[PDB]
């Protein structure tokens, strides 16, 4: 289960909602800048569409999100940007980011690290430690270990690893959306569907104040307005504390 903690279904439906909709605001409006405003010739921006309205986020600030991705051209400027660096213990960690000042961004991160004992390093020096892989989320309360697992199966995915509070299957990241709809079509729900790095191998990390350190480090890291998604390869002993 390293890492898919999100504490029990989600964080926190109350104090958390306005990062959260920060967020799904961003991935509508780059989806949008990446594939146009039309849904229809826009898979990205059609589920990026389907999870805010999940999420309970008005409607009105999805529409408002397309016209600022798609009126954009001056004016905006959100751009994804890889970050790639170091935590304590020689963990790799992909930082996948939406931002509207890269330079910004940059040092808020590099300062995350530094103050947790890690360091940003440069574009590649951790990348060749992961693949890029199609993620998707089904809620554990509503399905089950056997029927999921063989769901995933049956629909053809890469790699699956249960949940306690949520299950994660991945797939080719090309087949991300096509595994998606064959998965609902099969009545599984899914909480999330998006395009993530996945490590080909762990960092097996015992000593329980490194742990520390990185658990922290990432928690910071998700604490930006800017960041979307953090990923680190660190192998730690079920341990449950902290964030």
């Amino acid at each position: 289960s390293h890492w898919a903690q999100i504490k029990h279904k989600k964080a926190k439906v109350d104090a958390q909602r306005g990062k959260l909709f920060s967020k799904l605001i961003r991935e509508i409006i780059v989806a949008t800048r990446l594939g146009g405003p039309n849904p229809e010739f826009n898979p990205r921006l059609r589920t990026a569409i389907e999870q805010a309205k999940k999420a309970n986020m008005p409607w009105e600030n999805i529409e408002r999100a397309i016209k600022k991705g798609a009126g954009e051209l001056e004016g905006e400027q959100f751009e994804e940007v890889i970050y790639e660096g170091y935590a304590p213990g020689g963990v790799a960690v992909m930082v996948l980011a939406t931002t509207d000042n890269r330079n910004r961004t940059t040092s808020e991160v590099r300062h995350v690290f530094t103050k947790h004992g890690g360091n940003l390093g440069a574009s590649g020096c951790v990348s060749y430690l992961f693949e890029r892989k199609g993620y998707i989320e089904v809620p554990a309360k509503e399905v089950s270990e056997e029927e999921l697992l063989e769901k995933a199966i049956e629909v053809g995915a890469e790699d699956v690893q249960p949940g306690e509070e949520v299950h994660i299957i991945y797939t080719v990241p090309e087949e991300l959306y096509e595994v998606k709809e064959n998965l609902e079509k099969l009545g599984v729900p899914i909480e999330k569907a998006q395009i993530t790095w996945k490590p080909i191998s762990t960092v097996q990390i015992n000593d329980e104040e490194t742990a520390q350190k990185v658990i922290k480090l990432l928690n910071a890291l998700e604490e930006l307005d800017d960041v979307q998604q953090v990923i680190a390869n660190f192998e730690i002993p079920e341990e449950i504390l902290q964030k």
